[PDB]
């Protein structure tokens, strides 16, 4: 009859241990939802330690019968907002008992509640997200018990188009939990296909697979938003038997001996329509592994013909610059007839450059935020350009100080042309993780060496005693090989500049040894891809901008792919060829 | 390096703070520390996640 | 047992450390048993829910606050070559 006794009685599990508890409430007019029963800290009631504590179920449940509670228990809510939300049906399906889950069910639990506290949010410190339903949480948790009991009880089923806070469903759920090991990949991959084979049991008409979050992302969407490659292939390239035909995306048209064909459905792959998946898996990604998700069987065949269409929008796009460059370097070496043209197409190139990379910037900001290395080469285009034009802005605002602007960015249109060279091999270590690495070390070696640069020549300077600039100068000319090793005679401390510059010779040997041997360590230590998964995403980048087309003159995106009936239902299928000599159809004979 | 940074310098001594939380293991009490781990194969002393 | 210590005044589990035994070492420092032997064990779990684990390692020789302690003896009093995979354990790594 006591608030602590209670919790010790349905702790030990003996109903017998707690009688007249129900005439305790009547003669007081409390119910055992009032927050004199609850724990007050975080709202947890004597129903949900029952549960934890796994029969004395039934009874306390019985006993909300007797008492005129206007609330059911059973359906009780956390107040804790680290926790809130948690309900005694999610504690049973925790705990991996069937049982309980139909004892609570029958009693008309609630299956919809929802586990909004902030444990439940994907934080990135202690929590666990699980959707926001009790349905999420067997799905998440390998219980097709529980997850066919709540879907098939005449009692109160569950929906499965419910959705959380953000608008994950069922299967969002499953994608956000999804972490690329061998057993969560099982874990994931098991699950998704059996909801969606009892989806179509119990919601024929609705389909799952485009039900999008608060986002606006599909199931398959969000698989590559987050990075998810284990859970997006297997989406990607699924098949069914006869009663789940209509649910694959996988279909075989002909088979001719070894000679097959498969259909791949690009629903919300093709970049014809927004925010497909090749935008987002190339721009709105930010997982490391992007450069897996292209080399994927449909991904590859299909980003080939369109850059395979494309290539020679490509050439034109380097033979405009090639020229235009070399239009630069000869008005630059002649600018102090025919140059009064050259200096039109300078503003004109420049101007058009510009508002071409401005377009770039305004389409996209987050995508250099997120990933610098990716799209580094827009910075550099846009600096070109506004100097460019700037540059010839001083020109016509007479303040002799163009020529520098114009020199330095002679020199740095040159290096945008190797932006170009993506389009090649080029051999070399293709990585995005170990580029990054090598890149801050060689800054950070730049640093070291200068302030020893910059140290040893003031300590030259007052030793001896040009200035330091000359001094400095002097041993850097060392690296270059052209250092000056003499012994200056008319110096008092002779010997000690001597030898000062003799232990310089030897300090910046090792340094730039040093930085060889470290960055043989990572060639060493690095596993080339014969996918060349690295080079295919920077072309995937530039052939989806590419295929947008110019500032001036958009162009019409034409849809890829074929619109057959696979059986009645249409989608735009994308033909391709394999072949097999140990494995031994939609259409009826070859094409 | 953190061991002797943490001991402080020469001219200002450091008092070291205990790293963990006091917790009856159950009595006796040991100053743990908390490790986080997540495991999707194998399907407790509190009662509740905190 | 454990906190009996020799004439240099090491526990066992001090000197695993300071004598360079990781493998014993590393089986002290994560030790658990069951219901019978719960007070004898060093890792214990404090909830788990589902995949979520969480689990408490006894800082008893370990933490730094007292002198001559398990990262003291580590780093400074020990003279095996294996030290850097001394540190590299579950419970020194995080703490
Ligand atoms: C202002 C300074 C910055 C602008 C100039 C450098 C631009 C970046 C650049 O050129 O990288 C260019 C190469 O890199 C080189 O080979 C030379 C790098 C210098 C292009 O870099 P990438 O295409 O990412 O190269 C990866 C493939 N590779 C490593 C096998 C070549
Ligand atoms: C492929 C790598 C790892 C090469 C191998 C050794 C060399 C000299 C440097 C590396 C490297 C970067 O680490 C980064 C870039 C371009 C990134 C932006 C540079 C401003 C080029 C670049 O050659
Ligand atoms: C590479 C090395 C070792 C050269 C050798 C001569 C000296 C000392 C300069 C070094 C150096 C950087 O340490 C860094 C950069 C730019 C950093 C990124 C380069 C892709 C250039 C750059 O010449």
């Amino acid at each position: 009859f006591d608030r602590d006794r209670l919790f010790s009685v349905v702790s030990r599990g003996v109903p017998e241990e707690l009688t007249g508890l129900l005439e305790y409430l009547r003669w007081n007019s409390k119910y055992l939802t009032d927050s004199a029963y609850t724990e007050g800290s975080t709202g947890k009631t004597c129903l949900m330690k029952a549960v934890l504590n796994l029969a004395c179920i039934m009874p306390l449940l019985q006993i909300d019968k007797d008492s005129g509670n206007p609330k059911l228990l059973v359906n009780a809510q956390c107040t804790d907002e680290f926790y809130q939300g948690h309900s005694a049906l999610h504690i049973a399906i925790e705990k991996r008992s069937l049982q309980c889950v139909k004892l609570l069910v029958e009693n008309g639990a609630d299956v919809h509640l929802r586990a909004c506290g902030r444990f439940f949010q994907k934080h990135q410190g202690t929590c666990f997200y699980f959707g926001e339903l009790p349905l999420s949480l067997a799905a998440c948790t390998k219980q097709w018990d529980v997850v066919t009991y709540l879907l098939e009880n005449p009692h109160q089923p569950a929906s499965l188009e419910a959705t959380d806070s953000l608008g994950n469903t069922v299967l969002h759920a499953l994608v956000m939990i999804a972490d690329n090991s061998p057993e969560n990949s099982a874990l994931v991959i098991h699950m998704y296909d059996g909801l969606l084979q009892m989806g179509a049991r119990l919601c024929p008409t609705v389909q799952l697979e485009e039900i999008s979050n608060h986002q606006g992302l599909t199931p398959l969407k969000l698989a590559a938003k987050e990075g998810k490659i284990e859970i997006f292939r297997h989406i990607l390239q699924r098949e069914f038997s006869g009663p789940y035909q209509p649910l694959s995306r996988k279909f075989t048209e002909w088979c001719y001996g070894p000679v097959r064909v498969s259909l791949y459905d690009l629903s919300s792959v093709d970049s014809w329509e927004k925010n497909s998946v090749l935008e987002i898996i190339a721009f709105h990604c930010k997982s490391p592994n992007r450069h897996r998700m292209v080399v994927l069987e449909p991904l590859n065949k299909l980003l080939q013909e369109k850059w395979d269409r494309l290539v020679s929008r490509f050439f034109f796009n380097f033979a405009c610059y090639l020229v235009y460059m070399f239009i630069f370097t000869v008005v630059a070496y002649h600018q102090p007839s025919m140059l009064l043209l050259g200096h039109i197409l300078i503003l004109l190139g420049g101007i058009y450059l510009l508002l071409g990379q401005l377009w770039y910037f305004w389409r996209r900001r987050l995508f250099i935020w997120i990933s610098f290395m990716d799209s580094y080469f827009e910075i550099l285009f846009l600096l070109q350009a506004l100097l460019t034009v700037l540059s010839q802005v001083l020109r016509f605002m007479e303040t002799e100080w163009y020529l520098p602007l114009l020199v330095l960015s002679l020199v740095l249109g040159w290096l945008n042309l190797l932006y170009y060279t993506r389009g090649f091999q080029h051999t070399g270590i293709y990585s995005v993780m170990i580029q990054k690495v090598i890149l801050r070390d060689l800054l950070r070696f730049l640093l070291v060496y200068l302030v020893f640069l910059f140290g040893f020549a003031v300590a030259l300077v007052s030793l001896s005693r040009r200035s330091i600039l000359d001094a400095s100068l002097e041993l850097f000319k060392f690296t270059i090989g052209m250092g000056e090793l003499a012994f200056q005679e008319q110096l008092r401390f002779r010997g000690v500049v001597l030898l000062l510059l003799l232990a310089y010779v030897l300090l910046t040997y090792v340094l730039l040894l040093n930085m060889l041997i470290a960055l043989m360590s990572e060639t060493v230590n690095h596993v080339a891809d014969n996918s060349w998964s690295i080079w295919k995403l920077q072309k995937a980048i530039s052939v989806l901008e590419m295929e947008n087309g110019y500032w001036w003159c958009r162009r019409k995106k034409h849809r890829e792919g074929r619109l057959l009936k696979v059986g009645p239902d249409e989608r735009w299928c994308f033909r391709v060829e394999e072949v097999n000599w140990a494995a031994w159809t939609l259409s009826e004979d070859p094409s």
